[PDB]
């Protein structure tokens, strides 16, 4: 079985061996998938990432099919790209683009944002999610860990491990993926969901952003499921930190009903957006610059 799974994946990646071209690599992350490495074009000089995946150590497996294939050639600027595709050995290797800044997660848990950076950092989320939402893409997996930052501070989605596709013939997954603690309540009472969820998981970056994590974040996975689909829309701590403009902005967001939930269409008019600041005000948040 894992010699059949090396053989249809093979089918679908680049050939040849990207050791080839690549140089020093050197691990700067891990997933659940597997770990992600910065390696050196021997011929230029330039780095990229690289996302190392052990065949024979995945559960479902699959879902190292759909990155691949559903990312393959999916370009927009506020989502990592994804260069080439390449079977070594047991192992599945995506080069993607390296963005320097690192992930979300190392702000929002050191140091505090303002709401300018804030909207920025949403404002560039919901334009890859309209994108996405627009060609029947859902992340299913939103969060500030799956957010990551170029030098110059520009904002790109990635981690799309999690992610699946709906159409006219199918509307809804059935699926219960993601991270407990971002996920969606009809995610959780397992109803079939849409692209509303990734809407509810954005809600929750915002409140990483301005209290530095989730609701519930110390309970139990299992147990904070549990509260999130039972009670209400989860509030924030530091509310008396907070305008009005973004607490407005985090109602349309946390909304227990998908269909009254706003879209990543309607959002993107949201006055709060107007207070999106410039990448280069994001740059003094990363670790380098602290």
């Amino acid at each position: 079985s894992h010699e059949q799974f090396r053989a249809a994946l093979q089918l679908v990646v680049d050939p040849g061996d990207p050791r080839s071209y690549l140089d020093n690599f050197i691990k700067i992350g891990e997933g659940s998938t597997g770990i992600v490495c910065i390696a050196t074009v021997r011929s230029s000089g330039k780095l990229v990432a690289v996302k190392k995946m052990d065949l024979r150590k995945q559960q479902r497996r699959e879902l190292l099919f759909n990155e691949v294939v559903i990312m393959r050639d999916y370009q927009h600027e506020n989502v990592v790209e994804m260069y080439n595709s390449y079977l070594v050995g047991d192992e599945l290797w995506v080069v993607m683009e390296f963005l320097e800044g690192g992930a979300l997660t190392d702000i929002v848990t050191h140091t505090r944002m303002n709401e300018e950076q804030i909207a920025a950092v949403c404002l560039a989320v919901l334009q890859a999610l309209s994108v996405l939402h627009a060609q029947g893409v859902i992340h299913r997996d939103i969060k500030s860990d799956s957010i990551l930052l170029t030098h110059d501070g520009r904002v790109k989605l990635s981690d799309f491990g999690f992610c699946a596709q709906v159409s006219k013939e199918v509307p809804r997954r059935k699926s219960l993926v993601g991270t407990p603690y971002w996920m969606a309540p009809e995610l959780i009472s397992r109803l079939p969901y849409g692209p509303e969820v990734d809407i509810w998981s954005l809600g929750i970056m915002v409140i990483e952003m301005v209290d530095g994590e989730p609701p519930y974040f110390n309970e139990p996975p299992l147990k904070a499921m549990k509260m999130i689909r039972d009670n209400l829309p989860p509030r924030l701590k530091n509310l008396h930190k907070v305008s009005p403009s973004l607490k407005g902005f985090l109602d349309r967001l946390l909304v227990r009903d998908p269909a009254q939930r706003a879209t990543a269409a309607e959002l993107l008019k949201h006055p709060f957006l107007a207070k999106a600041g410039p990448p280069a005000s994001i740059v003094p948040l990363m670790r380098q610059n602290r």
